[PDB]
């Protein structure tokens, strides 16, 4: 399916961010087209197909919220949905408005200039596509070019090597194999007892052990949805107006203010009722040492007491960093899981990984010998998609050079000196710090609005002020120095890509403030932006 020569926009990607831009700018009669390197939609959940893969928030909340007749129609199943149910989901929506006749599949944007003397993006693909395009909407994902691990001898493994993130679209059978899985953050834990059941023996390389807490999955009760969709558009205006996008109760109280007693009572009860609401149990969790680490030793605790062997036990227990700082992981039976005879935990903090050899993995301390081997060593964050393309600006500027000091930006959604280029859902704004889907279309429809402005008052270029971007950086790291976030080496700060500048990426203050913030600036003609 040839892309266009020409268009109003160009999309690259279509996730769940590429898809809602292209129905929105339909519908706001422009004409636009999508890139995608995938032979279909979905994005992350096209590609993150291992076993066990599973929504961190609620079903209900991690949804589109700009079609009633999806929120009537659609029917979830269970508390978090697993990889397959929010696949045919994507699918229901792209059927239903039509949007693939919008999209090339198969296809990578491999680079993109701007032309000052036509206000215009050329942009071109590894099939030899080229098309011009007034706005470029970088809808390319967060958490979507997988990263393995440096370590040597990896293409002399002999076994079977799987990424987690680029993982087989057929089942994969482990069955009797020995098996190791490299990497304990929510890949590892949701793969791992999956693999678990199929494997003769398998062992779990964890480095910095994350906290994680249960998800208490559960059916979800029909006449509870049935329910909730009589006032569904309530109900997700209600999440709008949160930090974080979701109904997470926001505790008010100082978690130094309470006594051991009630810190116990009260976190007990999160425990039990499961997910990630603990952090927002009190309003400190993340700003405040001292507070933090109450909340972290009660998880601590939890944790040694769902493994009988305590040596193993403790070398599960998180330590070196804040509760919440690293993103939390909801756990399904993945403590419970090293109680069996046939996974062994393997610290490789206490020793460290060598080589991958031809047999299997050389630590310090001895060799341990694999059929298979699953990294689950994530993705090169926020920057790694976009500087997978060639992107240059106003004076044949890269954005890969004018970011190799950590991404720089006017609200997350656009830089200086690269015009008509907005990111989706990026650096810079709230991102993977909210539910992101409410972080997706807020993203979507500020941009295609401020594209349908463009168009209606005949203007043709639209450009981040140099001095607000620099304002808006400094900003975010004013912000964010005020919590504990810059605290830890996490994919939001670049420190699990070697090299990569270590900086906190993300906007920390709320979702709901930073909607704000974009819309005082959109009402008063795009203040901090140059139009013309
Ligand atoms: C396994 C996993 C689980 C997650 N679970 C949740 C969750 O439960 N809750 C939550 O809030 N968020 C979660 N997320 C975060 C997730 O990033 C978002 O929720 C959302 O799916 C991102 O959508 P998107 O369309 O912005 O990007 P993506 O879904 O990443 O889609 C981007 C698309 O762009 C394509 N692309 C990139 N570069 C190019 C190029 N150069 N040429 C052509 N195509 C390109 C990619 O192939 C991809 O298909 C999870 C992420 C992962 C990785
Ligand atoms: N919704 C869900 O439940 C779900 C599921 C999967 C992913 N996600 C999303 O995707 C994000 C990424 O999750 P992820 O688990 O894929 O990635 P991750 O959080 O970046 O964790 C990567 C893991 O691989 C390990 N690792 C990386 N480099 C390594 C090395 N060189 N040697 C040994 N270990 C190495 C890390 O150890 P260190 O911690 O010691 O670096 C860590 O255990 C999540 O935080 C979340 O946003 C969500």
């Amino acid at each position: 399916r040839q892309p266009p020569e020409e268009v109003d926009v160009l999309v690259v990607g279509a996730g769940f961010s590429g898809l809602y831009a292209l129905y929105r700018l339909r519908e706001l009669g422009r004409s636009v087209h999508v890139i995608e390197t995938a032979g279909d939609v979905g994005g992350v959940w096209y590609w993150n197909r291992y076993p066990g893969a599973r929504d961190d928030i609620e079903s209900i909340e991690y949804c589109y919220s700009f079609s009633e007749e999806v929120l009537q129609e659609w029917n979830w199943t269970e508390r978090y949905a697993s990889q397959p149910e929010i696949l045919r989901y994507i699918n229901f929506v792209a059927d239903k408005f039509d949007l693939r006749s919008g999209i090339t599949f198969h296809t990578t944007v491999t680079a993109a200039a701007f032309d000052e003397a036509t206000n215009t993006w050329t942009v071109d693909t590894n099939h030899g596509d080229r098309i011009r395009a007034r706005y470029l909407i970088m809808a390319s994902g967060q958490l979507s070019v997988p990263q393995l691990p440096n370590f040597p001898g990896l293409k002399d493994f002999a076994g079977n090597l799987y990424h987690t993130g680029n993982w087989p679209h057929e089942p994969v059978d482990f069955s009797g194999q020995r098996v190791g899985v490299i990497g304990t953050g929510s890949s590892g834990i949701q793969v791992s007892p999956q693999i678990a059941k199929q494997a003769a023996e398998l062992f779990v390389f964890q480095r910095t052990p994350h906290f994680a807490v249960p998800a208490r999955n559960a059916p979800l009760d029909p006449e509870f949805l049935a329910d909730l969709k009589k006032r569904y558009a309530e109900f997700r205006e209600e999440s709008r107006n949160t930090p974080g996008g979701t109904h997470r109760y926001q505790g008010p109280k100082s978690a130094l203010e309470v006594s051991d007693e009630e810190l116990v009572e009260t976190l007990e009860r999160y425990w039990q009722e499961g997910g990630p609401d603990i952090l927002a149990a009190y309003r400190d969790i993340l700003r405040d040492r001292d507070a933090n680490e109450r909340v972290a030793e009660f998880i601590r605790n939890k944790i040694r007491n769902t493994v009988r062997d305590p040596e193993v036990a403790e070398r599960l227990v998180p330590k070196g960093y804040p509760f919440g700082t690293k993103r939390l992981i909801l756990e399904i039976d993945y403590y419970e899981m090293f109680n069996r005879d046939n996974v062994h935990l393997v610290d490789t903090l206490s020793a460290p990984i060598e080589t991958i050899t031809p047999r299997g993995v050389r630590t310090s301390e001895r060799e341990y010998e694999l059929d298979s081997l699953v990294l689950a060593t994530g993705f090169d964050a926020l920057t790694g998609a976009l500087f997978k393309i060639d992107i240059r600006g106003v004076g044949n500027v890269a954005l890969k050079e004018k970011w190799a000091a950590g991404p720089r930006t006017y609200l997350g959604l656009s830089t200086a000196g690269f015009p008509n280029l907005f990111f989706i859902a990026g650096p810079g704004s709230p991102s993977a710090l909210s539910n992101m889907l409410v972080s997706i279309e807020q993203h979507v429809e500020w941009v295609t609005d401020h594209i349908a402005y463009m168009f209606k008052n005949g203007l043709t270029r639209s450009e981040a002020v140099l001095e607000k971007e620099d304002e808006w950086v400094e900003h975010v790291n004013e912000i964010a120095d005020e919590t504990l976030y810059p605290m830890t080496a996490s994919w939001y700060t670049g420190a699990n890509v070697p090299g990569k500048p270590r900086v906190f990426m993300l906007y920390v203050g709320g979702f709901h403030r930073y909607r704000q913030i974009c819309d005082e600036v959109a009402a008063k003609g795009y203040e901090g932006f140059v139009l013309t």
